């Protein structure tokens, strides 16, 4: 495979499903380098269980926690810093009211390179338990030569992208880790960055974050094929924000008109999204705490039931995963019969105005509470024209992508639901035995 996307291990599934999957540990093994230094971007840290991870001849190097707590959030993150004199911290400011720095990313300095790794999983134990989740291995970068002049940068312009998203938080320690990237060759980088950042951008600036970036890089870099409006598109998330009280507010209006994009000429495209159901949470490996991290609150699903027409279940046989439940998010454009795809995306951005960005002033300003990244695979960076869907996710001519979940989605049946986290379920006990009580 030239696409090195991983699930992360998952402990009580049979071997063969864990075959080709990476633990934390894997990640940070000496295998994959000599560290020197990290920075760990992401949402929600145990750091006392994140050092652990760490090699025991690595624990020392110097930390970098990018985060986004405030108040006694961020003073509770602090506290569980302290005890390691090794480990900094950058607040990633959140300007615009209910944003989250929801982005989950490694930089790895080794004396032999640098490596990124873009994923979907927080720094605590059960993210790399029970769940499926999403992780892109860059390959090992090279330093540029002392005194030698090139641009170190790939057709996908990735470097230039990843600087510019680090810029974006206008970190001194983060402004570092540019210095660092811009030493290194990043030449073989054949993704593209999807990011999003807070602000309000117009102008040039609307196609550099959220789902205008999105847009921009499929009319640029992709085609449009016969019978395109046939060609659904799929998205599959862990969290669901306030769409509004209709689908022409956001989702199919700017949303889905993003991600229909093919090709730099000017719907009936059936869209499916990939939601876990109560009863796929109930039965899962973890059982009704899985719940706890699909946050989805009865007050957001209350003002959009129509939403829920439009939820399939989760269901990942391809990857034995059926009962780990969803963290990953991914959205990705299957033909008509599902057996090819146009692109897949895979992402810390789930269904949410937060996440992806919102018009505003009449149409010229796009809104983002969020940081959020992701890598975007297009059948172009790979000289291709699609990528054909894997059979099964493990098993094994290597330009077919790992799609990890079933194919097509399953719609809910009438008496299924979607997992709603902050209400009761108490009618049938989950896999250990017990209800879920708020
Ligand atoms: O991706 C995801 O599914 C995801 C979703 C939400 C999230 N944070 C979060 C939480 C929250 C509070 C406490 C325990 C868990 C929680 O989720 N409450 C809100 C409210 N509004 C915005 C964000 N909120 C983080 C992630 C993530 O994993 O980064």
């Amino acid at each position: 495979n030239p696409f090195q996307f991983y699930l992360t291990r998952v402990s009580g599934v049979k071997p063969k499903y864990n075959s080709g999957a990476l633990h934390i540990k894997d990640i940070l093994s000496p295998l994959f380098g000599t560290l020197v230094s990290s920075a760990q971007f992401n949402y929600c840290f145990d750091v006392d269980w994140l050092v652990k991870q760490y090699p025991p001849e690595f624990r020392k190097k110097p930390i970098l926690l990018v985060h986004g707590d405030k108040r006694e959030a961020k003073a509770h993150l602090h506290a569980q810093a302290k005890p390691y004199e090794n480990i900094s911290l950058c607040q990633a400011k959140l300007d615009i009211a209910f944003g989250t720095h929801h982005t989950k990313m490694m930089l790895l300095l080794y004396e032999e390179g640098l490596r990124v790794v873009i994923h979907t999983s927080n720094l605590i134990h059960a993210d790399w338990h029970q769940k499926t989740q999403g992780i892109w291995l860059s390959p090992l970068y090279p330093r540029i030569a002392d005194g030698t002049h090139k641009s170190g940068e790939s057709p996908t312009h990735f470097k230039a992208d990843l600087i510019s998203y680090l810029m974006a938080y206008n970190a001194p320690s983060l402004k570092e880790w540019i210095d660092v990237i811009h030493k290194h060759d990043l030449s073989e980088t054949n993704v593209y960055l999807i990011g999003s950042t807070p602000g309000r951008f117009q102008g040039s600036q609307k196609d550099n974050w959220g789902h205008f970036r999105l847009k921009k890089l499929l009319k640029d870099h992709a085609s449009s094929m016969p019978n395109a409006e046939s060609w659904p598109v799929v998205g599959q998330f862990s969290s669901v924000g306030s769409l509004g009280a209709d689908e022409s507010k956001w989702l199919c209006s700017e949303f889905k008109e993003s991600m229909l994009t093919l090709g730099k000429e000017s719907s009936s495209v059936p869209l499916y999204l990939i939601y876990p159901s109560v009863e796929n949470v109930r039965t899962s490996l973890e059982g009704y705490p899985a719940g706890g991290s699909l946050p989805y609150s009865i007050q957001t699903a209350e003002k959009q039931n129509w939403l829920h027409s439009y939820f399939h279940k989760w269901s990942a046989e391809t990857s034995g995963r059926s009962n780990a439940m969803p963290h990953i998010k991914t959205y990705m454009r299957p033909s008509p019969d599902f057996s090819k795809i146009a692109w897949f995306l895979v992402t810390s951005a789930n269904l949410s105005k937060a996440a992806w960005g919102a018009l505003e002033k009449n149409g010229t300003q796009l809104m983002i509470r969020s940081y959020e990244l992701g890598v975007l695979f297009l059948p172009s960076a790979f000289g291709l024209d699609s990528f054909k869907v894997k059979q099964k996710f493990f098993a094994g001519p290597m330009a077919t992508f790992p799609v990890p979940y079933d194919l097509p989605p399953e719609l809910y049946g009438s008496k299924d639901r979607p997992w709603i986290w902050n209400i009761p379920y108490v009618k049938a006990p989950d896999t250990h035995g017990n209800m879920w009580v708020p």
